């Protein structure tokens, strides 16, 4: 039974050491490439054969090879050939070997590519010891220019911050690296994965210890311009985590940030006198207009005032600055850019250069500054110059909405209804009808000659604006009846499966009349016209389901149109349910539910970090209509929740496999209620083969939710639960993220799983301390949100035992003060929304464990805004005298 196979393997290798490594290692590399009955073996007996070729095939070649570099080319050129079977994972391989033929155990820097692609199965498996993506970093600190160890380095970090959820020196040696490669080194590109590596490792990471080498690298990136990509992480890492600094300081090494942020905008500045190009002049003027923000708002105007494409990236640059800075100067400043921007639009350029303009204006002037005249005179003016000049081609499609919006001038009326010619059209309109129904309504064919107008864009997101275009009537019906009947003879002449206006097209107005009638039953005489919507859209239905053949992009797009549904009670939801569910009951239903049968029958570094994170939403583009299509079958038939069991076949059918049904399994985990056991056990098979590494974690947080509003007949749907939450509870490590949903599932409250019996009491107060700081404080409300007589007493227990947890806790007292003061302040608020609020005893120790010298006395004036002035501090009187507390309670 092939028992003598290990037997020459193992005879050919020790005759391939150092005597015959000639021969007897061609003889191996052969049987290796054979593979007889070795992968099947190996995850059972032949795991001492694969794994003598990695450590005993290097041991030879170490010994063969003791100048004529061909040999490691060889030997890796023979390991690559041994691990591109990927039947197995070699999880003890990946630790040993790959450590000593990486760079860190004379060097050749040949398998860097090999041990980052060898990091599919084997990093998303276990990565508990992370060795090499310490040592890595220690091996490329040095003059080596490797941009592929570089990268390798930087997947390995992301790794370790994702899987693992650690990291190294306090992202120390990694900064004191970067700051040697950015003075004179090569492969700039590489090694600016620095700043993303911070940004990644930021957790439990105070602005401290994060804005202080920024600068110094800052003023050393800003000199070269080699590396685009470098210079983007650095900034994109500057915003992410100085602006935020700035910002916090603000609102509560100043000079260096301020000194950066000058050179920053003189840079942009050098910089501004391509899409690529705008994009990058907007987020410059974005930048420049937050270092503005704590005679800058003069300066930055003179600047701008001091070309279309150019123009209109600045005026772009202009409002997104506006926007990104709040409490908007309507002075002089802002004064500069309307009087140049006034006459602008003087060539035959619509590149929208004069455009947004009267955006800032109009948002300006709403948002802050003075109610003056002058300048909205001075914007009327520049509206009426854009309507003269008739913009409509191109910068209408939001300057026009923006000018509109400024008031609701109204000389644009014949331009609106003549608006065939959709961001444009159903934007004037909703800018026209936001006044009032009949507001703008005042000319009696203007709303006949927009419903004739608008028959030239079946536009799939103007299917809301068809209550908003039938508004314009206040109970009329004048054109009414044309308008219904236009597009039924629409539909009618234009009838085709395989050509355009497909079931989309004929969907997107199916759903007009029921904003019209049943909206303003009510609309349930007209049948006709939506039976001849419905056989519209079961041609291309029935038609794609027995094709089953490539290109069927257009049954997508027509299933992810009609996946517009209710799920709910509201008004444009409550009208629309009717076409989502009564027109469509039984006609394609059917076609729907076998085309999901039969489909189930039959950049790239996530993709190399983990299988299970690229399998979850970057695995393929195949089987997308089919995913689209079943995405649309669970919504339609959970408004429905006729032909009500079409569902429930599709449970059997998706939860019948399994690497491939990720997309199934999520689903359905979004989605009688009592029978729906089957989609918790599926989730459990699938939970058990994951080595929960990946970020599947927070897709099971919905199907969870889910699985708590549902729920003898609870008892298998709580076990699920129970046995899902186990996996994270018992371990608790190198997680850092399920403690977010098990602490939200919490909702209604009444061995190692028997303190989980709809408690959540232990788990929520042990993921205070040993958890990211302010993350599990926001979830504190729902423990005391409806309490009773008992349950007031409990929670009291509770919050004085996660007080004591919490007190018992360099950086390390700024990292504790977030976990023991504004925990605290935020139990304290939570408990003091209705009643129980006993805020007196926290108080007073928060003074004993020096927690009041943060500036409590605006925490609490900022949760006393629902009560009188000093409403706690006159209520505390009372309990402060409960208080060795001679002189500490006063």
């Amino acid at each position: 039974s092939l028992v003598l196979n290990d037997l020459l393997i193992c005879c050919r290798q020790l005759e391939h050491d150092r005597a015959t490594e000639r021969k007897k290692e061609v003889e191996k590399f052969k049987r290796l490439i054979r593979d007889p009955e070795t992968i099947k073996h190996l995850d059972r007996d032949a795991v001492f054969r694969f794994l003598q070729k990695y450590i005993q095939k290097e041991t030879e070649c170490l010994r063969i090879a003791k100048k004529k570099m061909q040999e490691i080319s060889s030997l890796v050129k023979y390991f690559i050939k041994c691990a591109n079977r990927r039947a197995p994972r070699l999880k003890c391989q990946e630790l040993l070997n790959y450590i000593m033929d990486t760079v860190k155990d004379s060097n050749i820097l040949l398998k860097d590519i090999l041990s980052v692609r060898k990091y599919w199965c084997e990093i998303s498996q276990q990565q508990w010891l992370e060795l090499f993506s310490v040592y890595f970093r220690l091996y490329l600190k040095p003059s080596q220019d490797v941009h592929r160890v570089l990268v390798a380095r930087i997947i390995h970090a992301v790794t370790k911050g994702c899987c693992s959820q650690t990291d190294g020196l306090n992202s120390k040696f990694l900064d004191f690296f970067s700051k040697a490669i950015q003075c004179a080194r090569q492969e700039k590109s590489s090694s600016g994965l620095n700043h993303i590596l911070a940004a990644l490792t930021i957790f439990l990471k105070t602005l401290a210890v994060n804005f202080r080498i920024r600068v110094c690298e800052l003023g050393d990136e800003i000199l070269p311009t080699l590396l685009y990509i470098w210079t983007q992480h650095r900034l994109n890492d500057s915003l992410k985590e100085v602006i935020i600094e700035l910002f916090q300081l603000q609102i509560y090494s100043t000079k260096w940030r301020s000194i950066l942020y000058n050179l920053y905008d003189l840079l942009v500045n050098e910089i501004s006198h391509n899409i690529a190009v705008k994009e990058n002049l907007i987020e410059l003027m974005a930048d420049i207009c937050h270092q503005v923000f704590n005679p800058w708002l003069q300066i930055a105007t003179q600047l701008i005032s001091k070309l279309s494409p150019l123009l209109m990236i600045l005026s772009q640059l202009l409002p997104q600055q506006r926007h990104g800075e709040r409490t908007p100067y309507v002075l002089r400043c802002l004064t500069e850019v309307a009087l140049c921007q006034d006459k602008r639009s003087n060539l035959e350029s619509s590149q929208k250069s004069d455009l947004l303009k009267l955006w800032n204006k109009i948002w300006c002037i709403t948002f802050r500054g003075i109610s003056s005249e002058q300048i909205q005179a001075e914007n009327f003016g520049l509206l009426g110059a854009i309507i003269q000049g008739s913009l409509v081609e191109v910068d209408r499609e939001f300057w026009k909405l923006f000018t509109g919006s400024a008031c609701r001038p109204a000389v644009c009326c014949l331009t609106l209804a003549l608006t065939t010619s959709v961001k444009m059209g159903i934007e004037q309109n909703m800018c026209e009808v936001n006044r009032s129904f009949s507001l703008k309504e005042s000319i009696m064919k203007w709303l006949l000659f927009y419903q004739l107008e608008g028959d030239l864009e079946n536009f799939p997101h103007l299917v809301l604006e068809k209550i908003l275009v039938s508004l314009t009537m206040k109970n009329c019906k004048a054109a009414m009846n044309f308008f219904q009947s236009v597009p039924e003879c629409e539909h009618h002449q234009k009838d085709k499966e395989e050509l355009s206006f497909s079931e989309v097209e004929e969907l997107f107005l199916q759903t007009t009349f029921d904003k019209m009638d049943f909206l303003t039953f009510s609309v349930h005489q007209n049948l006709k016209e939506s039976l001849d919507r419905c056989l519209l859209g079961l041609s291309e239905q029935l038609l794609n389901n027995y094709s089953s053949e490539i290109t069927n992009s257009e049954t997508l797009v027509r299933c992810s149109r009609l996946l517009v549904g209710v799920l709910g009670c509201y008004c444009y939801m409550g009208v629309i349910a009717e076409e989502e569910a009564y027109k469509s009951e039984l006609f394609q239903k059917a076609k729907s539910l076998m085309q999901c049968a039969g489909e189930s029958i039959t950049a790239s570094f996530i993709k190399k970090p983990f299988d299970r994170g690229e399998v979850e939403s970057m695995e393929d583009d195949t089987n997308g209509n089919l995913m689209e299509v079943e995405d649309q079958s669970s919504m339609n038939l959970f408004n429905d929740y006729s032909q009500s069991t079409i569902g429930a076949i599709n449970p059997l059918a998706e939860e019948y496999l399994a690497a491939d049904i990720r997309r199934k399994l999520l689903m359905l985990i979004d989605s009688h209620l009592h029978m729906y056991l089957m989609l918790l056990k599926e989730l459990p098979g699938e939970e058990y083969p994951l080595p929960m590494e990946d970020v599947l974690e927070l897709l099971k947080p919905l199907s969870n939710v889910c699985s708590l509003y549902r729920r003898c007949k609870t008892i298998l749907n709580h076990v699920l639960h129970v046995v899902k939450n186990l996996g994270q509870s018992n371990m608790d490590s190198e997680n850092t993220r399920d403690a977010q949903g098990q602490f939200l599932t919490v909702i209604g409250a009444f061995k190692y799983i028997f303190s989980v019996r709809m408690a959540l009491v232990n788990c929520l107060k042990t993921l205070l301390e040993a958890d990211p700081y302010s993350k599990w404080a926001i979830l504190n409300v729902m423990g005391k949100d409806f309490p009773v007589n008992e349950v007031f007493t409990q929670f009291l227990a509770d919050n004085h035992h996660q007080v004591r947890m919490l007190a018992a806790e360099s950086s390390r007292l700024l990292k504790a003060l977030p976990l023991k003061l504004q925990q605290t302040a935020f139990e304290n608020a939570y408990l003091k929304a209705q009643e129980g609020m006993r805020e007196m005893s926290h108080s007073a120790e928060n003074p004993e464990t020096l927690d009041e010298i943060y500036n409590r006395k605006s925490v609490l004036l900022t949760l006393i805004a629902v009560v009188l002035s000093c409403s706690p501090i006159c209520e505390k009187q009372a309990l402060f005298a409960l208080c060795v507390k001679k002189v500490l309670e006063k």
